[PDB]
């Protein structure tokens, strides 16, 4: 069985069919975005039909736009002809070949590259305690019909368009980085003794779901003791188009249940993992989509190739583990401060490996259950 997901005009005009709602960027390429559209020849009559897509950053707004209140930066655009048929006949891909062999005479192919100079979906809208605006990077795949007036106004009406907003959404590369690792050590006023931490994880990059391992070594020589060893996974988000905002924020936690009496060591690994369903809030925090939609996941880590300018990726995601210590008699005694240390990982899809029968289903997705 394949699902192909289906949206047509309001005028009934134009349907189109896509494979996925979810196109893989492996970072080494990323899928095209290969669809049919079906027409009702006499709707179309006289009438060219094109589909685009289009990459933008949106400040100010959950969608572009309602009244233009929003900041705009488009990313990407690209647009090919679906309706006259172009050139030669017949599909350039077996999805292709398949849906016109099901779908029949009307329905014509397209096919849409993506270049690997874009961020993968990314989305805020901000908690009460954030300021700064909603903000994201949309992938819209857009469907529609223009026709000429007797007045040479060409005209591209909604009623004979769809809107689909789909996801370039980010899976892992053919290799990793060094697994990551941290050491630090604090000597605390009037104290001859170092207190260290070291901190080190399994490797550099996990799956959205896939438990992480953070191991973690005490070793305190103070007189003082370890009250609590907490461990969070931080998400660091930076808006790099229009407004600065800056976001981090714990989206899992841990708590060891020991502490490290004075002169002693302890190593212990906490397993955490970072999904979206651990959080009750789903404000700001950076999404790869609508919080409204069960589908949606934490953002992926932000991946920039060599010589491409970070603000045009428009969000920037990162993360990190922290390990905080608390330390009896220290805190408005000894300290005004925390003392952590984070270690950075990267987070995202599986690695992708290396006729049929469909069912189709409606594009939009399935809201929060
Ligand atoms: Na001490």
């Amino acid at each position: 069985n394949h699902v192909i997901f289906k949206k047509i005009s309001r005028d009934k005009s134009v349907t189109i069919y896509l494979g996925k709602r979810d196109y893989i960027d492996h970072v080494e390429r990323v899928e095209p975005v290969d669809g049919v559209v079906l027409v009702d020849p006499e709707l179309v009559k006289g009438k060219r039909v094109y589909v685009s897509l289009t990459c933008a950053f949106r400040y100010g707004q959950e969608d572009i736009d309602v009244m233009g209140l929003s900041f705009r930066r488009d990313l990407y655009f690209s647009q090919v002809q679906v309706f006259p048929p172009v050139g030669a006949s017949g599909a350039t891909t077996r999805l292709q070949e398949s849906l016109i062999k099901k779908l029949g005479a009307n329905t014509y192919p397209f096919l849409l590259t993506f270049p690997d100079y874009l961020p993968c979906s990314v989305m805020l809208q901000p908690a009460p305690q954030d300021v700064g605006k909603s903000c994201g990077v949309d992938f819209e795949i857009k469907a529609f019909a223009t026709h000429s007036t007797d007045v040479e106004e060409d005209k591209i009406p909604k009623k004979s368009s769809v809107r689909l907003l789909i996801r370039k959404v980010q899976h892992a590369p053919r290799d990793m980085g060094p697994q990551p690792r941290a050491e630090a050590s604090w000597q605390f006023f009037m104290s001859d003794k170092p207190l260290r931490l070291a901190v080190s994880l399994s490797k550099e990059i996990y799956y959205h779901g896939e438990p992480i391992p953070v191991t973690v070594a005490v070793t305190n020589s103070t007189e003082k003791t370890v009250k609590k060893i907490k461990v969070l996974v931080e998400q660091v988000t930076n808006v790099v188009l229009y407004s600065s905002d800056y976001y981090i924020k714990t989206v899992a936690a841990e708590e060891a249940q020991e502490k490290v009496p004075p002169n002693s060591s302890l190593t212990k690994t906490l397993t955490l993992v970072p999904l979206l369903a651990n959080n009750r809030e789903r404000r700001g925090i950076a999404l790869d989509g609508k919080i409204k939609h069960e589908d949606t996941n934490l953002a992926s880590s932000t991946i920039i190739k060599e010589g491409i300018d970070k603000t045009v990726m428009g969000i920037l995601v990162s993360y990190q583990i922290k390990v905080k210590l608390t330390v009896s008699g220290l805190l408005g005694e000894l300290t005004s401060s925390e003392v952590a240390t984070e270690v950075p990982f990267r987070l995202m899809h599986p690695q992708p490996e290396d006729d049929e029968n469909f069912v189709f289903e409606e594009f939009a997705r399935q809201n929060l259950k």
